[PDB]
């Protein structure tokens, strides 16, 4: 049998005990997670962060476990996504005290994405006396935890631990089970290293712990660089245009026309290529009222035997009066199709509780928007006879959602505007998650940005071609259409999710099961 409590005199009990020291370690532990992500990319920190949290929950009761999970999550988001403050301050025009209070509220609320599972772990799931089962149960809890984060309210799938393995040794597992399997193995390892000393007395158990600990790592390295997809056709020559049109939230007539003339003038001279791509809302005019600018741009592409792909605000006139808006992208030239954004950022593209909050937002002079969600099932964009999966801005962040469109495609395309966050680590984290989509999908991704990290991503998630951010530039490069299905795109989460459900159900039942001192 095993208690698990560290022997007295080791200076390690405060970690797993109720009180402020254990919470402060958890706060710092959570703050490691951005370190393991881009741009720092110290991926072993991801294991340490989770290992520290797992250890800090060992003896803990439910009420203090909940708050210790809140402190961990507060450190993760307070350090990992605090960069959201830049958009609110610099482009929302809010003062620093105001913007600080908003971000303080946000990360304190978002920190409950780690508080709730911690509380669930303590009250119902944790088995301190079974080291091997506890590690599996914790890993399977980590999956549920991130899966829940993708779904709840609108979802905030930021800082998944799995993204640290994009260029890490576990990159071989990402095409197999997605970012989900990557997070699962990082948590599983982290709990095994904690409980590994407890298996030293026992040979067979320790051996089994070592296979579970290092087996998947070996499997990830063995599968690193393996191509599950095959060439579908001749390479496409791609030109992406990055015009640092200063974001003006008050959108004014004289700067609009200079946008239309900037993107045109930059496209014409480019010697013939297969694809011209423009970033998010590259043409600022509504789709219906830009027939002239759009129509001319198609013939310019036609003379260049090319397809032009650009983001454009799209309007829908209802039967009664006023319109409805969408953040769309459309294709002209050698191609067709128009895609409408489905995932909308709350408080950026729309107001989630507009009736109460509208007046409140207005008194503090905060920007508001009224974009609407795209339909459930939309066709893919067509360009030179190929199926191009479209992603606008942070739709790339939702892995299950991305996989549905990534399948049934031969190339991946995203246009996004990272201007809002400036020189912070947001755009790099955002970009990193875009590369994971290429690695899960075994497809090339074209990423054109209004100003931040435009590039071409090979099917291994590696950035083969890119241009400097924060300056006007053009990216010339070649991407290859891809055929075939990765295992992750074939089966998605369900194989791993079912395994996790079993492990959670086992732990839940096994925690309360009589250990062969049966009453019957
Ligand atoms: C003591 C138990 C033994 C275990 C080993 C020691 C554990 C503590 C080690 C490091 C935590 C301190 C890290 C401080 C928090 C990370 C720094 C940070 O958050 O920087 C992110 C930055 O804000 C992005 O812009
Ligand atoms: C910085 C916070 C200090 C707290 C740490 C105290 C205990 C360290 C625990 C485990 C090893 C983590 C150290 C790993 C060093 C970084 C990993 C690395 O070398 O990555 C290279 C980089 O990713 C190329 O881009
Ligand atoms: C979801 C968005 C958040 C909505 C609200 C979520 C729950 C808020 C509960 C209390 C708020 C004020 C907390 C006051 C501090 C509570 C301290 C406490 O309970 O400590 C117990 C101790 O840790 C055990 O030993
Ligand atoms: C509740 C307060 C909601 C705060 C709204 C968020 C916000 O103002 O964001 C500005 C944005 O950056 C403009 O582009
Ligand atoms: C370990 C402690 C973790 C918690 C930390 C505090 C969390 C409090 C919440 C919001 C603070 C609002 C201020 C956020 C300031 C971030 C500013 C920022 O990241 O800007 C990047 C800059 O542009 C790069 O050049
Ligand atoms: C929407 C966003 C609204 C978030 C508002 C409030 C959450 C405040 C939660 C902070 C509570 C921390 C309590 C704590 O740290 O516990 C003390 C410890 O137990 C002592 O022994
Ligand atoms: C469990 C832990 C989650 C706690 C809430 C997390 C962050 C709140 C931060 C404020 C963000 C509020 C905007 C999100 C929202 O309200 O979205 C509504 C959506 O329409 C629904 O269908
Ligand atoms: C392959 C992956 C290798 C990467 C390892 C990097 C960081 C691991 C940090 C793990 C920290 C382990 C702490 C050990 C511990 O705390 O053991 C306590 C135990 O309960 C005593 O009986
Ligand atoms: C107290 C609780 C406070 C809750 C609100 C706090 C932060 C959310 C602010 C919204 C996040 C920033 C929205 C602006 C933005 O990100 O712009 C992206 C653009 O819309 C895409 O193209
Ligand atoms: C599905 C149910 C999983 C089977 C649970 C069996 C179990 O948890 O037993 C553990 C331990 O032997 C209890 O003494
Ligand atoms: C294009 S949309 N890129 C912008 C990325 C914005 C990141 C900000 C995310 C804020 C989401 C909060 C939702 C809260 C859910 C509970």
């Amino acid at each position: 049998h095993s208690s698990g409590l560290v022997p007295r005199g080791s200076h390690m009990r405060w970690i797993s005990r109720p009180g402020w020291p254990g919470h402060l370690l958890a706060l710092a532990a959570g703050a490691l997670t951005p370190l393991a992500l881009a741009p720092f990319d110290y991926w072993p920190l991801a294991i340490l962060s989770i290992a520290l949290l797992y250890l800090g929950l060992r003896g803990l009761p439910g009420k203090s476990a909940l708050w210790r999970g809140w402190w961990y999550g507060f450190g993760a988001f307070g350090a990992g996504t605090s960069w959201i403050y830049v958009s609110i301050h610099d482009y929302g025009a809010a003062s620093v005290p105001l913007a600080s209070l908003l971000m303080l509220g946000f990360t304190a609320g978002v920190a409950f994405f780690f508080a709730l599972p911690a509380w669930l772990w303590a009250r119902c799931l944790r088995r301190d006396n079974a080291p091997l089962g506890d590690a599996l149960a914790f890993a399977a809890l980590w999956l549920a935890l991130e899966l829940f984060r993708s779904w709840f309210l609108t979802g905030f799938p930021w800082l998944y631990a799995g993204y640290s393995q994009l260029q890490g040794p576990l990159a071989g597992l990402v095409p197999v089970g997605g970012v989900w399997l990557s997070s699962f193995v990082i948590a599983l390892s982290a709990a095994l290293l904690v409980n590994l000393p407890r298996l030293f007395p026992h040979g067979a158990s320790l051996l089994l712990g070592l296979v579970l600990l290092l087996g998947p790592w070996a499997a990830g390295l063995y599968l690193k660089g393996h191509a599950w997809t095959h060439s579908a056709g001749e390479p496409l020559r791609v030109v992406a245009i990055q015009g640092n049109i200063a974001q003006e939230l008050k959108w004014d007539p004289n700067q609009v026309r200079a946008q239309l003339d900037l993107y045109r003038d930059l496209s014409l001279p480019q010697q013939d290529v297969d694809l011209i791509v423009w970033p998010e809302t590259a043409v600022p005019i509504l789709q219906d009222m830009a027939s002239g600018y759009l129509g001319a741009m198609g013939q310019v592409a036609d003379e260049k035997n090319a397809a032009l792909i650009t983001g454009v605000p799209v309007r829908e006139r209802l039967a009664d009066g006023k319109s409805r808006y969408f953040n769309g992208i459309t294709v002209v030239g050698e191609g067709a199709g128009t895609y409408l954004k489905q995932k909308l950022v709350p408080f950026g593209e729309y107001v989630p509780l507009q009736d109460l909050l509208r007046g409140l937002i207005a008194f503090f002079d905060l920007p508001m928007s009224d974009f609407a969600r795209g339909p459930a099932d939309q066709p893919l964009l067509k360009a030179k006879g190929y199926q191009i999966a479209p992603y606008i801005c942070y739709e790339v962040v939702y892995p299950e959602f991305a996989a549905a469109l990534a399948a049934q495609s031969q190339v991946l395309l995203t246009v996004s505007n990272d201007t809002w966050f400036g020189t912070s680590i947001g755009p790099l984290q955002h970009l990193q998650m875009a590369q994971m989509r290429a690695l899960e999908s075994g497809r090339w991704m074209i990423r054109a940005t209004n100003n931040g990290v435009t590039g071409l991503i090979d099917p291994y998630g590696r950035i083969v071609r890119q241009i400097p951010q924060f300056q006007q530039g053009i990216l010339r490069g070649e991407v290859i259409p891809m055929q075939g299905l990765t295992p992750y795109l074939q089966y998605r989460v369900w194989p791993l999710a079912g395994l996790a459900g079993v492990l959670l159900l086992w732990a839940l039942l096994g925690r309360q099961l009589r250990p062969q001192e049966r009453r019957l």
